[PDB]
């Protein structure tokens, strides 16, 4: 049974209980803290590739209104976030389950740029989202796994300087 779970749920915990924010940049800005997921129950010898997406939690622009994030009251269709592909894909089962699969690499983006860079819109609360594929195999395959206790609100800046602490005491 192919069992997928978040390394340090205590530290994203943490975050959480506060509003996560994650910095988006014109030419993209790493995570902190980086998703990082205990996969367990693939074929070792089958082949896999990692995908990471992120889901618009709800359909609103927020706003930092006195020390506090507040939902807009105009709700959009937000479009489903492009894929980043894992660099170490495509790999075996035994590769993905040896070590924790860190997204290190992945840089989010407010402006459609190059290569690379994941575009999400300013002021939008995100779930990130991994997909398993099954490559290469007769029979295609896909599991999809959200981390809740990874959500976060793409800013240009920090709002909550909570976050800007957290972020600091355990970069
Ligand atoms: C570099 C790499 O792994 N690419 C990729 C290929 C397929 C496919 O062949 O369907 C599915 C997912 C992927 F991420």
């Amino acid at each position: 049974e192919l069992r997928v779970g978040l390394e340090e749920s205590e530290l994203w915990l943490r975050f959480k209980e506060l509003t996560n924010e994650m910095i988006v940049t014109k030419n993209g800005r790493r995570m902190f803290p980086v998703l990082k997921v205990n996969v367990s129950g693939l074929d070792p010898n089958a082949m896999y590739s990692f995908l990471l997406d992120f889901v618009a939690a709800d359909n609103h622009r927020w706003k930092y209104v006195n020390g506090e994030w507040v939902p807009g009251g105009k709700p959009e269709p937000q479009a489903p976030s492009c894929v980043y592909i894992h660099p170490d894909s495509p790999n075996f089962g035994a590769h993905w389950m040896k070590a924790p699969v860190s997204f290190s690499k992945v840089k989010l983006t407010n402006k459609l740029n190059g290569g690379g860079q994941i575009m999400l819109n300013s002021l939008h609360k995100y779930e990130p989202r991994i997909h398993i594929v099954r490559v290469g195999g007769p029979q295609r395959m896909i599991t999809s796994h959200c981390f809740p206790e990874t959500q976060f609100i793409a800013v240009t800046a920090y709002q909550n300087e909570e976050i800007t602490a957290l972020k600091i005491k355990y970069n």
